[PDB]
């Protein structure tokens, strides 16, 4: 009933906010719609898999907040398998490789690929992490889709196809669905193209031993009965001295302040009194989440390793249900498994099938890509289609269609009276990830501490010491990567020698 | 508590559905979130204006359902003034004209403009009104914005600027916000470019005497205490024998079936048990409504008529707050007024001003465009910013960003167990309009009558006889309009 702060949502962001407030001596309550905490993280436990992350799983260098929070809760990481070769499967054939990107041998195609990644990062440097609408060409870039930008930048079909797969995997959406400004912001605020796509030295380097759901569960353990499960919030009333928060199961909570720690569009599920200001009222109808089915196929052994494949497959082509896989074998070497994502329109297309039908298509694909009949012999299968979740809306995160980020982006984390906004979507570093959820939950909690006169303004945003366990190597380029011309740059050089 | 059908939403579509079900002898209840009926229609009455439509207002030929429904309820229409010349204001100068499109004189610009409109209608012919995702090029057209299509089709800036104004005024959204397939469908399902943009013989021909809010109000009068105001629906449970519908003010309604007659995205405000199917769960997060402030400036007389201007202005350019106006004077020549729309990004930009600051900007604009100091002497002002409305989400209607109509369009009308979907967004003719609200509410009602075994399947969708009061005249084209080449066409012959 009565408290200092109600936190709406018990995902990592709400849990990190509640913990900070609790540790600071305030009385907090977390109102969580589901019968569990964790939100877009979910660790399933059963005897066939031991444990498996069906939602968010990976962490890596530069994600220092989630690493610190998880360490403090007694959790450990291990490295995703990348010992053996990666595979790029394109036009029905597999090409093994090492390094962040498949090698390109054709010199023209090489210039085009090099220029594409370079230009993504060059554009990103123009876009402030905390205010992307302030980029010099924000309007021009927000008024085109990523499809339009790829059409302009890629002088080869090879580059355009790889770039397409890159966008679909990063943000679980099609290139024509998303704003170019927003996508360029999203990549830059994860540290750039190499950092976002990499396993070793990148976002996919590690997983938590025992699953990421432990982060939210262990914070629930610390907070005790302060976390109220099966309490979907339906109504927030700020017309009186204390804020009133009502739940679906007929309970009323009264607080000094509220943190909204849910995906922005899911604010639609709450009726507000007084009504939200115009810009937020419309913003929350303009910000969908992406579409993904996360699928894990189990085998007797990690047989791909014997063929010198690590289990990472980048798979192009419309017929392939899964465009990206990673080895999901336990660190002990047992419960061998391949994790794959069914992305964007394919999540919609293939949701029609049964579980058994999707397992069959995945095994047939993996058998072809790995050149291995053993892939047709799974021992177990788990999957989760995040598009079906009422209290998530999709995964991994919210995308912005053309025109929205410049017109409505300013209000995403703007307080509304005594409501402050957390959730990974409001982060400025690794927004969309477990890391961004921690950044945003703690920042929102500190906004409230500042409102209460407990901390000064300069303490609202707080830097994070680098993890000693997962240090980050710098992202570097070569002289030739920096200075080689693009294809039109080369054509201009050719024109000039002729003139 | 108990009834045959609960209708969620008391706009025109919910009211038309509830009236049809009531007239067939079912017990209906309408649950309306607001303290009023009418939704995206709203008629304000006061002594200064008598009455004024601050939401949807115009009706015209081919909109036979809304005309028949209003006539039955005792309403009359009058014609929007279009006796004198229209104005196109471009690069700071007014050019008066007659007919529905402004004249173009330069021969290259002429071919470009002619080809733009012609091509919009040619593309529309391949898009089924009841299934735009079945167009032969559905995916190609859905994956581009209208901005990308205009960049391809328009070889002149003049055409691109007017086409941009056209998109902004039709769907209160920017060309780069909307799918080309969806926008092309939207125009075709209103009868094409001439029909949607025209006052005489088009969508804006008429208004209702006393205001369009009277349609919802008079159905509420018929239904009496069956209409429950200040009952926002929060929860719908379909796990039991009868459907259970819960409101924010802690009431529970039990029915055999439910009609959802709210904008699609506003289904987000309801918690569902069991959860919605995947495709609808995601669809209702992908379908925003547009942005508009409707503004009405009143004057002592309709002074523009003395200069042989009817009050219609098409005003190009970024600086102008209002890109389109119509004369809003009453049929008797009194309560002289100009109605203008502040569209799309300008609604967002100018919402930060005060009401008095917006009034000054509009009057100065109108003084320039009408070439009249009389425009600087307003006697009254009313406006409504629809972006502020929790229970509308915007106006006039829902738009589809690129990629969404092909991936999710099929779900809009699909029943979910015993919930059927009305609302103008689900119509197949004049979706977005009061006409579409009536088509969809009556079709959803007849889906339920069919589920109850009261009518056969072939009576779910019903034709509408043409209005005797507002007959349609044919849309025609000239030989030259049909056959003049495009710009790249003339370049092939060169
Ligand atoms: C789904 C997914 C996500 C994901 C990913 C793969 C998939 C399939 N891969 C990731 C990865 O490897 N590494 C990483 O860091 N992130 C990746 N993600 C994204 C990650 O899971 C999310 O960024 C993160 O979990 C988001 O956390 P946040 O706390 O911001 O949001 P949430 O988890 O959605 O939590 C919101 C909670 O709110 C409850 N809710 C919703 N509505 C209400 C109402 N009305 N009332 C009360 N509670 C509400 C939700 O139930 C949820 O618990
Ligand atoms: C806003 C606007 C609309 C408009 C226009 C100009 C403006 C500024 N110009 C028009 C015109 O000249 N001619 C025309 O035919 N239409 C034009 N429009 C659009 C027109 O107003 C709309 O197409 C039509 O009114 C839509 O009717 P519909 O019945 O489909 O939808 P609605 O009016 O939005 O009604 C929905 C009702 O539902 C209530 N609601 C919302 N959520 C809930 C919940 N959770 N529970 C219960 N009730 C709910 C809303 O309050 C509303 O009354
Ligand atoms: C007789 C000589 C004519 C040769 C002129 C060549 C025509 C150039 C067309 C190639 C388009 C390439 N893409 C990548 C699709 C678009 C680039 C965008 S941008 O042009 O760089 O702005
Ligand atoms: C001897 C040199 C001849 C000069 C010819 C120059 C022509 C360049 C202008 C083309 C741009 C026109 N837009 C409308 C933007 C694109 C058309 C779309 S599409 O080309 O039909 O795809
Ligand atoms: C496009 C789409 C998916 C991709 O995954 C990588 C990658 N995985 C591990 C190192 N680089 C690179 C890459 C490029
Ligand atoms: C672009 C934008 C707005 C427009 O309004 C008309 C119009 N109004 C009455 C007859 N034609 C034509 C037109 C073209």
């Amino acid at each position: 009933n009565k408290c200092d702060v109600v936190v709406v949502g018990g995902g990592i962001s709400g849990m990190a906010a509640a913990k900070l407030l609790h540790d600071s001596g305030l009385n907090v309550v977390v109102l969580e719609a589901r019968d569990r905490v964790g939100g877009r993280t979910y660790t399933l436990r059963n005897q066939k898999v031991k444990y498996v992350d069906l939602g968010g799983s990976y962490v890596g260098p530069t994600q220092n907040r989630i690493l610190r929070l998880a360490k403090e809760l007694g959790l450990e990481t291990y490295k995703v398998n990348e010992v053996e070769r990666l595979i790029h499967h394109v036009k029905g054939k597999s090409y093994p490789f090492r390094g962040p990107f498949p090698p390109v041998w054709n010199p023209i195609t090489y210039l085009d690929h090099n220029n594409f990644w370079r230009t993504m990062d060059d554009m990103g440097r123009e876009i402030p992490s905390d205010a992307p609408w302030k980029a010099p060409l924000a309007e021009e870039w927000d008024n085109m889709t990523m499809k339009e930008l790829l059409d302009k930048l890629c002088w080869t079909e090879s580059a355009k196809q790889l770039a397409t797969l890159f966008v679909n995997l990063c943000v679980t959406a099609e290139t024509h669905e998303v704003s170019a400004l927003w996508f360029l912001w999203y990549v830059k605020q994860c540290g750039g193209t190499t950092r976002i796509i990499s396993t070793t030295n990148g976002g996919q380097e590690r997983k938590f031993v025992g699953g990421s759901g432990q982060v939210s569960e262990r914070i629930m353990d610390l907070l005790g009965d302060r976390v109220k499960l099966e309490r979907p919030v339906i109504y927030i009333d700020q017309t009186r001295e204390n804020v009133l928060v009502e739940t679906l199961n007929h309970e009323m909570y009264e607080a000094k302040y509220v943190i909204s720690a849910i995906p922005p569009t899911l604010g639609m599920k709450i009726h507000f009194n007084p009504p939200l200001p115009m810009m937020r009222n419309q913003m929350i109808t303009r910000v969908p989440l992406g579409s993904v089915i996360k699928c894990i196929v189990y085998y007797k052994e990690p047989f791909w390793r014997k063929k010198d494949y690590c289990g990472t497959m980048i798979i192009d082509g419309e017929e392939a249900p899964v465009a990206y896989t990673l080895d999901d074998t336990k660190p002990e070497g047992n419960y061998a498994a391949i994790m794959g994502f069914i992305l964007a329109h394919k999540a919609r297309k293939l949701a029609r099938l049964t579980k058994e039908e999707r397992l069959k298509k995945l095994c047939e694909l993996y058998a072809k890509v790995l050149g291995s009949l053993e892939a047709l012999e799974p021992v177990h299968y788990e999957e989760k289609n995040w598009c079906e979740e009422q209290y998530s809306g999709g995964c991994y995160t919210t995308y912005f269609p053309p025109g929205i980020l410049t017109q409505y982006g300013r209000v995403l984390r703007q307080p509304v009276d005594r409501i402050y906004f957390a959730g990974t979507e409001t982060a400025t570093h690794w927004s969309g990830y477990m890391e961004g959820a921690v950044e945003a939950g703690e920042r929102a909690a500190r906004e409230i501490l500042h409102a209460m006169g407990k901390i000064p303004e300069d303490e609202i945003w707080q830097s994070e010491p680098e993890s000693v366990d997962v240090p980050a190597q710098p992202i570097t380029t070569t002289f030739l990567e920096r200075h080689l011309p693009s294809v039109p740059g080369l054509l201009r050089l050719i024109g000039l020698t002729t003139i």
